[PDB]
């Protein structure tokens, strides 16, 4: 079973082709006068050549104008003084956007064992504004197994050849493929070939039919999770910031550099839901594998993990990448790291954003270790102090450790307190942990395999520099964070509680905020949609300028 | 022996600190009235705190204004209605730029076995325009072994501590270090500590003294090669574009994506002189390791190297990187590849630039193989046809192969013609090739080690798809390249001669050009300076908009 969608008028609206009709009416021109100068010539027409990739769009423009002149000459009418076919198609193409519901129906079908493809009569775009279309096509590509463009294969609908090609690349026979098109002319060939067709006028009737023919609910359906990313399809980057310290990161998109810094015990993969979104939103996302994790180096020494060296290393990272600035977005320990980046390296930080982790300036008086005993919730941290211990149980069974940790605010399975006293962190925890609604078995295994390389020694060392981080932080008490900053609190984070952030404006005057209902500690996985929404609204107004 | 340079007034001019004097005169204010509100308070003054990193620059601003008010109150004068200390320092800082000659003297000293460092009293910059300074500091950093900022170490000149720190990080004793500063006050401590000092007023007297004290010519010196890059300090990226095809690239800088595509038999390293320059010029440079080379995959099959699959793979590369567009700059085979990228994927190409390689549309009639026999210079290509042969001699001795190929237009050592007939390409060539003025032994060894992985099979396959590339290219004969394009010819390229480019405007109407005197086939290594100049002038006017 396979699904084929045309671009114009099906996956993308308003149908660019449909601007010809509108133009005609807006100019009080004979009905179809522009749709005739468009087909003027049939298979041997300038437009068929254009659709076959024979000539470019900029080359087609003039050929179309004349066709508009000659066609207006026969209809005995005259075009407006400054009639511009390029001005009409520019506004038409940029005016066209993805038909969300239709794309969701595609995503759905593919998700339920359907090969999907886009069969479209399109052109080689060389306009100074070709980028706009390149982006749309780029966002659609990733969602379909195939994208057959006419100007690329040298064929064009309704020629029977393009349909034989479709079925050939689809590895399928008709009566096994559904063909959606807003133009009957191009439907016929596919219909006559035996494949199910759907004439698309209105999206909903179109989907009702589709839903009705595939026997799958495509309409009134929930609301998908934002696009996640498959590790193997990501661009992997490696930067040596020091002799034997190499940092790994995932890179996607173009635009201002947005550096994502995960917490404990995570990976760049914890941003799997915002890397695609943030890139699509116009940013060059660099999801980090913080020192001690994944493909980044994991030196054993404890002090290699104090904020001072970690921050000093991020700075070097930007340096080695020719970046003078990057907005830092962190979560948990990464969030702690980001606040200090803004406090110690403002020049390098374009903007700072932190999820769950608030900025509490250090107390020049009471040592850290004490300020951590005064709150049973941070007990587990005292347990991570002793080198060896935590590594022991956390590395004993990786799938168990992660299935146990990555859980929603409700589905908890660990007595977060009375840890040290209880001996371990999984003491009265199931050996066979249930599976969180936030993660699939597959995703958990990604962390398992990722943590099989260096283990928890490096990750845990982040927790073993309280005294050191403290002395450093005290150097910044007279400062204030005066660059764009965003604090995002999670209602149901029972350790990094929203209340701890309440005084942040004292040190971050212009601090902007974000909050998320029923969201646990793993904000990214828990509420990917709302998180993306908050970071993008923020980035677009405070980190782009 | 070591050299220490202050930033303000030595490595960077005009001295920001020097704007206070100018302001005073421009406003007819009492002499030094602003330099007094600046030091107002001595070691306990707002400025010393600022220089120690205690407070940020934005925090210092207000504290400085009042000091200007109070200092004007004592001098019995009043400041202009809208006097802005932030407006004065913004204009002052952005107005400051690297002191080229002084930086060249540093580069030189370092090049001749000198540890260099920048000891500066600076501040944590959090102004909305902190980026401008971050960039300058970023360009200077890379040239000195050390960059000691006062606001970072918590010390400040002329406090004796900062000088003890300097000597400590420098791993050296006085009488072994030269200290350059435009402010005598800060010179004294270093002088009294026994180290050679130079009061900097005018750069030339300063350099004369320096030259005179180190016994090294720093003045009237030639003109260095543009900055090259050390493979180990580059960010390395890997993108899997297909099951077993992974492309490697080097990434540097931010801004529009500029994709560099090397020719045969090279690597991303062949752009070692423009990657730093192009990044500094405001671009995100992605130097590719074309399929078959370096750390990129090198499948053995011949057709994996036809322009169609190669181009299709670059497109996928942009896709996997979230890039909808990139300007493609190619050389030799990479240049051929770039022209086709513009012909087949305009949407993806923001701009196309090619060095040496002209765009000659395919002849629908005469096959490629024939059109290659009609020119003794392309004889070597007929020799690369037979799988095995060329691989044999080119892989026999890598250092010899490269030392033999990478040579200037004059220092040739191969009978470029009568190759097949002569049996090999190195027939009457020295086993012990001389060393080209374009490459060091070290750089040659980089190519040697790079080619030890996959050899010349993949590289050579690029030459084995003439017939296939031809059929494909013929699909584009009706097209024209209407996107920004640049053709750069090399006078002394005796194979890809400047004359072959003369009709390019026929298919590329708006084609812009570039030419380079006494430049051989390896344009990048041969004339790095002029090449950088041509590409940057072009990029800034045609690929940025």
């Amino acid at each position: 079973r396979a699904a084929v969608f045309d671009l114009d008028g099906v996956l993308a609206l308003p149908a660019v082709f449909g601007v010809l009709g509108r133009t005609e009416e807006a100019l009080a021109l004979p009905r179809g006068l522009l749709n005739d100068a468009f087909q003027k010539g049939g298979p041997e027409g300038a437009t068929t050549r254009l659709m076959k990739g024979e000539i470019t769009l900029s080359q087609w423009i003039p050929l179309m104008e004349e066709n508009c002149r000659k066609c207006s000459e026969t209809a005995k009418v005259c075009l407006p003084k400054n009639f511009s076919i390029k001005e009409i198609f520019d506004k038409a193409i940029s005016a066209r956007k993805i038909n969300r519901p239709m794309l969701q129906a595609a995503l759905m079908l593919r998700k339920k064992g359907f090969t999907t493809a886009i069969l479209t009569n399109t052109w080689l775009d060389d306009r100074a504004e070709r980028d706009g279309l390149a982006q749309l096509m780029c966002e659609l590509k990733m969602h379909f197994d195939f994208l057959i463009e006419s100007c690329q294969v040298g064929m064009v609908k309704p020629e029977p050849q393009i349909y034989k090609f479709l079925l050939d690349t689809l590895k399928a026979s008709p009566s096994e493929v559904v063909f959606l098109d807003d133009i009957g002319a191009n439907l016929k060939p596919a219909r006559d070939l035996g494949m199910v067709t759907i004439l698309v006028q209105d999206t909903d009737t179109a989907l009702k039919e589709l839903e009705k023919v595939t026997g799958i609910q495509l309409l009134n359906t929930p609301a998908p999770l934002p696009t996640s990313c498959n590790p193997s399809d990501m661009s992997h980057g490696y930067v040596t910031v020091k002799p034997r310290v190499r940092l790994h990161f995932v890179e996607l998109g173009s635009g201002p550099a947005v550096c994502l810094c995960h917490g404990f015990p995570e990976s760049w993969y914890s941003w799997r839901y915002q890397i695609p979104a943030l890139a699509q939103a116009g940013y060059r996302v660099l999801a980090m594998d913080m020192k001690g994790y994944g493909e980044s180096s994991a030196p054993p020494e404890i002090e290699e993990y104090c904020m001072e060296v970690l921050c000093k290393e991020m700075v070097t990272f930007l340096d080695k990448l020719g970046l003078s600035q990057a907005v830092f977005i962190g979560h948990d320990w990464g969030g702690m790291l980001v606040w200090y980046m803004a406090l110690f390296y403002p020049e390098r930080v374009r903007a700072v954003a932190s999820l769950n982790t608030p900025f509490i300036p250090a107390n020049p008086n009471m040592s850290p270790l004490e300020s951590i005993k005064a709150n049973p919730v941070f007990d587990y941290q005292l347990y991570f102090q002793e080198p060896g211990v935590a590594e022991a149980e956390l590395e004993q069974n990786l799938s168990r450790t992660f299935k146990s940790l990555f859980r929603a605010s409700d589905e908890s399975v660990l007595s977060m307190h009375k840890v040290c006293e209880a001996g371990g962190l999984f003491v009265n925890s199931p050996e066979e942990p249930s599976l969180s609604r936030m993660v699939t078995e597959e995703e958990i295994q990604f962390y398992v395999q990722q943590f099989k390389k260096s283990g928890f020694r490096g990750p845990l060392n982040w927790y073993r520099n309280m005294e050191r981080n403290w002395k450093w932080a005290c150097k910044s008490l007279g400062r204030k964070i005066l660059i764009p900053a965003l604090m995002v609190t999670a209602e149901k984070d029972f350790v990094l509680v929203p209340q701890m952030s309440q005084h942040m404006e004292d040190w971050i005057p212009h601090l902007k905020r974000g909050h998320i209902e029923d969201c646990g500690h793993w904000t990214q996985m828990d509420k990917p949609t709302e998180v993306n929404q908050i970071l993008i609204k923020w980035l677009d107004s405070d980190a782009r300028n």
